[PDB]
């Protein structure tokens, strides 16, 4: 199929309407460069490899080179493994770089330079240099760049990366950069913006550096600028999850009234962690185009009370004061100030971390008005009590979030917190409204506490401390409901009438609900689905579910069921017939997930018991020790089956003769040994086939007829334990030639064995002694 | 050392004072008896294995057997493994027992056997033949038991193991057992009571059969009878977990009122699960010394309100009348009859499934007076309702036990509804009154609630709701109280004054309370422990700590803190100094758990950080991938280091050079491949090492100095990936040769290879052609 095999271990890629050859080697613990990369490549990565040293011989005949990425071959102590450290810092020989005269992005970003390379082509329009060492920029080694569009340059001198000195930025170092359109300086150890800057900046990032003062000139030639962002200079540093060391004597940033007039495009300004106690209206006079304000993590409780500022702001479309609380001050109520009716553009208003025992609707009037509003975050704010039908009023919003309060009668999880939420690295809102009520303190539900509610689409009750029998009656108000939450709670299910009032429901979550599950001999009613006309997706995940007072679950409408982490092994217990059509009369039902049940086998019944239109099956990670493949048979529409994760050791004597459905057979992790000589002769069906982690020392031809794999979408393999003889001369061929995609050849495709091939790519091997 | 090493498969015991000389070959897959089995032997065990037949070859030499215990060869289908079914039924050829003249005991459960071997010697006191296809007894077939005191007959007919027909017994087939003291025909299909039984019989199990009723002379002469077990006879089948078929129309099993009047030595009378409505008095009418009466799952809701029978059971011990609610039904309230007052001797109450909504003081007064109570059982009752402070009067009560209920403002977790719960296979009670309220819905305390409480030694609040900022109000009348378990609830330690009114306090459990601290940035307050004077144990598993407001806890108490499952990896974040001298001041510290902490690598000054008293050290399943051994210098009193489940590769250059302290060094499960040159030379203080579960290929002698071998109590090498080549010649010698402990060596401790030898025991290893 192929006459010459790839050797490279690296992805190569063709996409000729970019007229672009990629080539990928992120990863491949290199040493040293590849021979042999194609001489028309656009793109080559070498990002998290051990490569020591960059020569003229690196790139010699890369002639097309566009673009190279070479991040992290040797990366800041205190960032990168302490298994596998660096032992020194990468070599950059000259004039490594100006030969490639297409070169328009260079990535070198995590190698503990001491100096920007010199020698750079005049085309490049990126250079990013972020978590080296260097942190002195002087305008003579800037002059190389006059082109470059985008710097990055932070991360240099910080708290994982110290360079125990200030940042150091010459007198109008970067003023001839004429075409410079982003600069990053963040995590710098810097102390004064540095000017002057070159006004056909866009983007400025100053953000978590040593500047305690902003002069009222520091940005007044930058009118094309959009994106500024000044955050944690001056940092609040109560609780903060990184070493933080504020400004003497509480002092916030220091920000002249007049500092941002000459800004007239910016759309976006990032004031987090500054310790700002008054926003001055004046900041804003000639800023109307702003549309991103974040005052997060300031000590702006005050300030919301008043808030004047908010009157210049008519176009801002986002709007956080999220942890500007006070510390040791429980306020009783949240003070918002009427300026807030002036937003009329606003669409997402956070204010996380206010902290206050009770909301009013009256506290919220000032957003009454404002139409476009779509996103309420007042989530971790210890609010005690909140009658939820104040929300008759915001119909209108796709999410409310009071997310993690102590309510009783997506951003990232460490968001606000984080030193740099944009670092970089080597739901139900679909539905409609969603009311967010994850992880408060509900014990009881009433069907009041939902009046005026009726529009909501989805709720999300998950890790309240709901244990109570629901008899259909808590939920009445909720006729619009399409997805209820409610995982992480004490749900008895005494009455089969539970959630029948959600008419509309169409995906419900009770996972985690174990408590009552995990006691002897209480009733269990899971045949409480039939009330469900709609629903489409169950989740009772993680609920310890070993007994049940109903035989037999029953939904015309469901199709989807995740019965994860339960024990079915104690429910079909061998000799126990009684729940073995526990899933039967699911008619519509489509994947059914039983992983982590604690099958260590299957009795003999549970696959007649399968509904009729079962498509994907997953037995994973249940310690299944055996398999009656041919009991497949019933299983008349399947196409995935997911074994993953087992101890199986055989695979069937004719897959065919088991199933002429099956598209995608997943057999990972596994104690397989050896393979049926005839396995998937006549399998023509099949299109994905999981072998990986497993024990094979050989395949033969008979096994894998090339009829079948010739309609493989992909073929894992890899992580076995091959055994490269003369006898694996078939697989050995057919892998180096074959079309079929089988990922890790680069990598962990390796024979075990004899001795001399120990280690080796089963790719790589060279087998002629076998033909002489 | 020895001049004959031992290779078989079997653990050999001498116990000299009995001559005892017990050869175990439990589960060592075995397909024959092994030869070589000493002619002393006198407990020979072959349980779990496969030895398909049994004839006079097999015990010819064994002389002196008093016991073979020969079970689970052949298991029922339903009971034994899926994996290896057992092809067919062990075979008993003649004579092949009635040679060993002094064998007292046989067991022979579990081989799908027909028929009630015959060639039994005369010498044997018990046989056991549960789990068995034997299911009709004659006199014929019992004969030779003449001697018999003990026979197991059980378990050959019922749903994990059916025989499709009634159990049969022939008229008077156990009279002229004239001996016979306990008979076991439990879980057999038997329909009648068998009569005539030996009047010599002390124990009678009946228990899980199909009898309906009792002849009033079925018991008639069974004058020394002290145990009758009657349960399962008409089951309450509604919530079973197992396949239940009730007697028809309700009815309970028929006991005539006079059908115990001969068993004057009754002890235990089991009546569980016989759907009894009614206890008539005259049934203990002549049983005066009655200890202990188990009536759960029965229909006596009513009854327990009248229960004049109470009043004939003044010596009796202990009372269950657990599961007895009436279906359907939630009663307001517990009517416990005054007879109960009568009950001068009980020591134990158990009363769970009673079902109602709140328990008041007054109900429980019929017990006020009864001096020996000291358990008191009312779980899984669904009770709403508890003044706390009602058991006041209770105060002489060792456990008060309400776990599993709805309160707001040690028996095996399958226990009452277990088909068999004495089936056979092939906690802070003892810091003195305990009022155990574990999974209840308790959301709110105050001090209130523990009024005139504060005789409570330990209280267990473990599982409940409990949202809450403590600030050592909560718990004020508890001045006695010794051991806390809070885990499972929401504690908000907002507060270092948390729990400080507890001055008595030695063990604090507050465990998986990861609610408050997976939340980004709100405070933690660590520091908590110094103001617990008394406080020993500390345990704060699970709670997925990764940040602390506080930068150190303090003790000068604290010995041991178990700080698994939460996230120091975070804490102690590369160039993040701030926490790593968090346990540094909990001066008395002798052990530390930090297993599961995701800490793949440890940071400088984690172990300088360390208290000065440290003696154990876990460090398990952590995915550490490096280890400077060296650092354990500083870890002066470091004794256990347990560093299993790991990805460690090497092991240190000398042992010794790194610690001068350390006892038992635990390495299982890593991944070293090979022992320094000179790892163990000079580690006088080794006295534990733990290797298992490795990839070791050869081992020197000089890696293993012979005098630091002589101290050890136990050297685990087994799971390794050892090679027997000629260079192995002196492990393998050694390994024979050596007195040292080392488990599983005939099962585990195996070569890889060359090629001939794989899968070969080292102890079995002849190595004559490296020596010619
Ligand atoms: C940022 O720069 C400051 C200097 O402005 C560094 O502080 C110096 O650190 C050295 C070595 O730790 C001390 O001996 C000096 O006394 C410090 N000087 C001053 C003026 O504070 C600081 O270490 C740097 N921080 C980072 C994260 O690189
Ligand atoms: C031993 C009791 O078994 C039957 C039973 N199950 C439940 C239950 N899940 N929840 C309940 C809630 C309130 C009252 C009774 C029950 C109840 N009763
Ligand atoms: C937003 C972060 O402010 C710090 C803070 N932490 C807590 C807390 N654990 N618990 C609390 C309980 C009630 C009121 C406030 C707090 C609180 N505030
Ligand atoms: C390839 O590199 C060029 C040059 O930096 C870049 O603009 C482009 O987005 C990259 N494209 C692909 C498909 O890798
Ligand atoms: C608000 O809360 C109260 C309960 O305190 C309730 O009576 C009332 O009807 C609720 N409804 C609205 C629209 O606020
Ligand atoms: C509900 O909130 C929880 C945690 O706050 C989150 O994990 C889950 O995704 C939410 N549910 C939906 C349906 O988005
Ligand atoms: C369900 O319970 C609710 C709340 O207690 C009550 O309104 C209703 O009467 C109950 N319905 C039924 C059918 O029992
Ligand atoms: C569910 O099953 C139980 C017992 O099997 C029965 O009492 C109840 O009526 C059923 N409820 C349904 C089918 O909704
Ligand atoms: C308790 O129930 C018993 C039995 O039905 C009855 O004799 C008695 O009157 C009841 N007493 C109370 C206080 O409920
Ligand atoms: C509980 O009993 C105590 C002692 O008699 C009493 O003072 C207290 O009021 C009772 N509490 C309640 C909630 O009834
Ligand atoms: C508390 O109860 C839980 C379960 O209810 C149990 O796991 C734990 O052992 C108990 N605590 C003590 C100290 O016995
Ligand atoms: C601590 O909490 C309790 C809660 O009721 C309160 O009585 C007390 O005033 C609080 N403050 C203290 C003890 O300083
Ligand atoms: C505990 O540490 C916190 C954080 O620094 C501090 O505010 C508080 O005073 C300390 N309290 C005690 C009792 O050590
Ligand atoms: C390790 O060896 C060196 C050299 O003999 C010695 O000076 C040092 O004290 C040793 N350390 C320990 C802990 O034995």
């Amino acid at each position: 199929a192929r006459w010459f095999p790839k050797t490279l271990p690296c992805d190569v890629t063709l996409d000729v309407s970019k007229n672009h050859v990629i080539v990928d080697c992120t990863d491949k613990h290199l040493t040293e460069i590849p021979g042999g990369i194609p001489t028309n490549t656009t793109n080559l990565t070498l990002t998290i490899n051990h490569i020591p040293d960059i020569s003229p011989a690196s790139f010699h005949r890369l002639v097309h080179l566009v673009e190279i990425d070479f991040r992290c071959n040797c990366v800041p102590i205190r960032l990168g493994s302490k298994s596998n450290m660096c032992p020194r810092r990468l070599q950059i020989k000259p004039r490594s770089f100006s030969g490639l005269t297409y070169l328009k992005s260079l990535y070198l970003d995590g190698n503990q330079l001491l100096e920007i390379p010199q020698g750079l082509p005049p085309s490049l329009q990126l250079l990013s240099l972020e978590a080296n060492n260097i942190f002195s920029i002087r305008k003579e080694q800037l002059t190389e760049l006059a082109n470059i569009e985008i710097l990055y340059l932070g991360q240099n001198c910080y708290y994982r990366n110290p360079c125990y000195v200030s940042y150091s930025i010459e007198k109008d170092a970067f003023l001839n950069l004429t075409k410079l359109k982003v600069l990053s300086l963040k995590d710098n150890n810097v102390t004064t913006v540095p000017t002057v800057l070159p006004s056909t900046l866009t983007e400025l990032y100053l953000y978590n550096n040593m500047i305690a003062e902003i002069q009222e000139d520091d940005f007044n030639n930058l009118n094309q600028l959009q994106i500024l962002d000044l955050s944690g200079n001056c940092p609040r540093c109560y609780n903060a999850p990184f070493p933080c060391t504020p400004c003497k004597n509480n002092s916030p940033l220091q920000i002249p009234v007049n500092a941002f007039d000459a800004l007239t495009e910016l759309k976006v300004l990032r004031l987090h962690s500054n310790s700002l106690q008054h926003v001055p209206p004046r900041w804003f006079k000639n800023i109307n185009n702003l549309q991103e304000l974040d005052l997060s993590q300031n000590f702006l409780a005050k300030e919301i009370g008043d808030a004047k500022f908010l009157h210049f702001l008519p176009n801002l479309i986002q709007l956080d004061l999220s942890f500007n609380f006070e510390l040791q001050v429980y306020r009783a109520s949240m003070n918002l100030s009427q300026a807030f009716s002036s937003l009329k553009s606003l669409k997402i208003l956070r204010i996380r971390g206010y902290v206050f025992k009770e909301l009013k609707s009256f506290q919220l009037s000032p957003l009454h008005n404002l139409q476009n509003l779509e996103v309420l975050d007042l989530g971790t704010n210890f609010i005690k009590i909140a009658n939820l039908s104040m929300f008759k009023q915001f119909k209108r919003l796709k999410v409310i979030d009071l997310s993690v309060n102590k309510i009783s009668p997506v951003l990232e999880q460490l968001y606000y917190f984080r030193y740099d939420k944009y670092a970089r690295s080597c739901s139900c809102y679909k539905y409609g409204q969603t009311l967010d009520l994850s992880k408060n303190s509900i014990f009881f539900i009433k069907s009041s506490d939902f009046q005026h509610l009726s529009f909501l689409k989805c709720l999300n009750l998950s890790g309240n401390l709901i244990s109570q029998t629901l008899n259909g009656s808590e939920f009445q108000p909720l006729a619009e409901l399409r997805y209820l939450d409610f995982s992480n709670n004490r749900l008895d299910l005494l009455h089969s009438t539970a959630f029948e009032e959600l008419r509309k429901l169409e995906v419900l979550d009770i996972s985690s609900n174990s408590h009552y599950f995990q006691s002897e001999g209480i009733t269990h009613m899971l045949n409480f689905t039939k009330n469900l006309k709609v629903l489409q997706k169950l989740m009772m995940n993680d609920n310890d579910i070993s007994s049940s007072t109903s035989r037999t679950m029953e939904s015309e409408s469901l199709r989807t069921l995740e019965f994860r982490g339960n024990h079915l092994d104690v429910l079909w217990r061998d000799g126990d017939n009684r729940y073995l059509q526990l899933f039967k009369n699911l008619l519509k039902l489509e994947e059914l997930d039983i992983s982590k049940n604690s099958l260590s086998f299957l009795p003999s019944g549970v696959f007649d018991g399968m509904p009729p239109n079962l498509k994907n099956l997953s037995l994973a990670k249940n310690g299944l020790k055996s398999f009656i493949w041919e009991k497949l048979r019933y299983l008349k529409n399947l196409e995935t089956l997911d074994l993953s994760h087992n101890q199986l050791t055989t695979v069937p004597e004719r897959l065919s003769n088991c199933s002429r459905s099956l598209k995608n057979l997943i057999l990972k992790n596994n104690q397989i040994r050896s393979l049926t000589k005839y396995f998937l002769q006549d399998a023509f069906q099949l299109r994905y086939l999981d072998l990986s982690s497993n024990k094979i020392q050989m395949i033969q031809k008979t096994s894998f007829p090339e009829n079948v794999l010739n309609n493989l979408k992909m073929l894992l393999l890899h992580h076995n334990r091959f055994l490269c003889t003369c006898d694996a001369v078939w697989f050995v061929w057919w892998v180096q030639h074959t079309e079929v995609t089988i990922p890790y050849l680069a990598t962990d495709v390796t024979c075990v064995g004899p001795g001399a091939h120990k280690g080796q790519s089963v790719i790589s091997l060279d087998l002629y002694t076998c033909e002489l």
